[PDB]
């Protein structure tokens, strides 16, 4: 289900890691010259494509997308594992050559494991079902952060479909308008 | 359920386990040949059936003692650079004495299986969960059968409590296995 990679999302996931994420900012300012310094640039930004085409790097989408840093990793005990590692990436994303915006940014991976199962022989299910799914991942996720008071400044969901009707639509501009807000 | 177990293949397993035997030789270098025997180069991953899932093992069972870290395994995932993907190493006891050494962890996913039974809604509703729990294990040796490419680079150990038994000893279990 979708429900159940929404929750897995948030219990093995958001709710780790949202109430360490400023300090890890703070961190990350103080060792990279307060590069992080916008109201908009404390945030994670994360991508939840629709259509689940989720790629490892950014730049196979789109070329305004840079990567930058990492913040400071994030260790925690976790089912038998001493110091899981919880990782960010911190990307500049550019607007026609020119440095626009400083954030964190990830996708959402579930949407890429919809991707997998959807097309596998056996697991698989229509594209019509797996569009349906990432609706209900995404809705799900965003009720179980209604529970979740810090999420709001802590992190922002960006949810979009890739047009297929001629229509552009950028990625990094897209971006760009959240960190913006 | 299903879902969870594709996610914990897709996600963790089909990623890590081609990478585990070159992790375990660099162990071997580094920590004086300690995962030894051919039971020792192995995955061992536990999914107790109730879905209790503690994050120290040394707490359930003071014969499991955490001994090291395998090297870490660096990836490229989804947005994040460099993802980095852990495994810990623990010694288990027998009579006070060490007996043998295996890469020991809990399915992580039984932990939102349970955390998902009880805020409520969502369904919770046990059955929601053992069911869920069998479901999932089952669903896991499906996909593992087949993928013979790796399946012995893990095992799983699959538990619960006897229903008119005694404790369950989770060390000799562990034992059980590493020595087969
Ligand atoms: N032992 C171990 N298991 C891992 C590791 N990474 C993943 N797993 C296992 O497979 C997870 C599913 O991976 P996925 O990346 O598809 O998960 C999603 C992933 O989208 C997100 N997540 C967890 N850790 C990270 C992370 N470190 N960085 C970015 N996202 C993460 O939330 C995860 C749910 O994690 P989880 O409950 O720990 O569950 C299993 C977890 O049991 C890992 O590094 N070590």
């Amino acid at each position: 289900v979708a429900h159940g990679l929404a929750w897995s999302y948030y219990i093995g996931y958001l709710r780790l890691i949202l109430p360490g994420l400023q300090a890890r900012i703070r961190m990350f300012n103080q060792l990279h010259n307060n590069m992080l310094s916008g109201a908009g640039s404390r945030r994670l930004y994360i991508l939840f494509p629709l259509d689940c085409g989720v790629p490892d790097n950014l730049s196979v989408v789109d070329p305004n997308i840079r990567f930058r840093d990492m913040l400071p990793q994030q260790n925690i005990d976790r089912a038998g594992i001493k110091n899981r590692v919880y990782s960010n990436s911190v990307y500049e994303i550019l607007e026609n050559g020119q440095p626009a915006g400083v954030c964190i940014l990830e996708y959402a991976t579930p949407l890429q494991t919809l991707f997998a199962m959807s097309q596998d022989a056996k697991a698989g299910f229509s594209r019509e079902d797996r569009l349906e799914q990432a609706k209900l991942f995404c809705r799900t996720l965003e009720e179980i952060l209604e529970d979740v008071p810090e999420s709001r400044n802590n992190c922002r969901l960006i949810v979009y479909q890739e047009p297929t009707d001629g229509n552009s639509f950028s990625l990094s501009q897209e971006v760009l308008r959240h960190i913006r807000q």
